[PDB]
């Protein structure tokens, strides 16, 4: 008897939402400059260092980003390795991490409640989210696209109308699909692996989310392919409690380091060559 994604919901039919120009960009990707001195940086993470490990929110439902490797049994992926570089800067080695398993829908609340130090879970930086949490500079820039079986006629956004499209709850992906007119039948799940299972069992017709995540689903199921135009920019940031500006500055120093010392390029080649040759790392933007 076939696996079933626990938590699969067919959403109530709703009229399309307009594309949001009201609060579109508050310049959301601009973040806080790193500390100039090593001593300042070490002081900003003294509490984490005293706790003995960095507590990182993510889940294991995003192949290539955060997932459990079936051979080693370890949580691994690009987001796991990004978080490990923060831990390296705090402790000297990347090993000192504890994961709190959080769905996409739980990222903001976990940060608000100080249940994790950081979220590294493909977290798009948006103006709406910046009212509630803080973010590092951009560490990867993705774009929303469409994933369908190779024999599917779906190749453009308008083809999704009336068809069953899967998104994880609590994502920008859902908001963007809610703009499509006429609407698709919107099926929501806990995580992106659940969308893959639904498609493999022909319970949906397509998945739409970050092309990075979709490429991870293609790696698991090469019967699928990515189609369609860029539907919405997705600049990933490390999510941080709104008031912990010192940790924002610290993480932004880590990102400056890995953009410039080759680590970012190494991590891209390690995980993301399905997307093509490594681009330059995203250029950071600073408010101050
Ligand atoms: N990156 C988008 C969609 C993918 C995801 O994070 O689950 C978001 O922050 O919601």
């Amino acid at each position: 008897p076939l696996p079933t994604p626990v938590g699969m919901e067919i959403m109530p039919p709703q009229p399309p939402l307009p594309p949001d120009s009201s609060s579109q960009d508050c310049d959301p990707t601009a973040s806080l400059r790193p500390f100039a001195t090593k001593a300042e940086a070490d002081a900003a993470v003294a509490d984490i260092r005293a706790r003995g490990r960095l507590i990182v929110g993510l889940d294991i439902g995003s192949n290539l980003f955060s997932f459990r490797d079936p051979i080693t049994g370890e949580i691994t992926g690009f987001d796991v390795d990004i978080a490990g570089e923060v831990a390296r800067d705090i402790f000297g080695v990347p090993s000192h991490v504890e994961y709190r398993i959080l769905s996409a829908a739980e990222r903001v609340t976990a940060l608000q409640k100080s249940q994790v130090d950081i979220v590294v879970k493909t977290m798009s930086i948006t103006c709406e989210r910046r009212k509630l949490v803080n973010f590092s500079t951009v560490y990867l820039d993705a774009n929303q696209r469409i994933l369908a079986p190779r024999d599917s006629p779906i190749t453009k956004v308008s083809d999704l109308s009336g068809k069953r499209v899967c998104v994880a709850r609590g994502t920008t992906s859902l908001r963007r699909i809610r703009e499509i007119a006429p609407p698709p039948v919107i099926v929501s799940v806990v995580n992106w692996a659940d969308c893959l299972v639904a498609l493999q069992q022909r319970e949906i017709d397509a998945v739409s989310t970050d092309d990075t995540i979709l490429a991870g689903l293609v790696e698991e199921d090469p019967y699928l392919h990515i189609v369609g135009p860029d539907m919405a920019d997705q600049p990933y940031g490390v999510g941080i409690n709104l008031d912990n500006t010192g940790l924002v500055r610290f993480v932004n120093g880590t990102l400056e380091r890995i953009r410039n010392d080759g680590t970012w390029n190494t991590l891209y080649r390690k995980w993301l060559t399905v997307l093509g040759p490594a681009p330059a790392p995203p250029t950071p933007r600073y408010v101050d």
